[PDB]
């Protein structure tokens, strides 16, 4: 997207919108360290996954 979101960043951002049963305030959480971090988000990345998991299949 901008100047900023780049690698990890963008890879992880769609990853993010791809989940499908992940979509509140994880979501918002995601969308928000992608906007202000650059790489450590990716670990979080598999987190937001990891809770998509968490509500559906874990």
């Amino acid at each position: 997207v901008d100047n900023k979101f780049n690698k990890e960043q963008q890879n992880a951002f769609y990853e993010i919108l791809h989940l499908p049963n992940l979509n509140e305030e994880q979501r918002n959480a995601f969308i928000q360290s992608l906007k202000d971090d650059p790489s450590q988000s990716a670990n979080l990345l598999a987190e937001a996954k990891k809770l998509n998991d968490a509500q559906a299949p874990k």
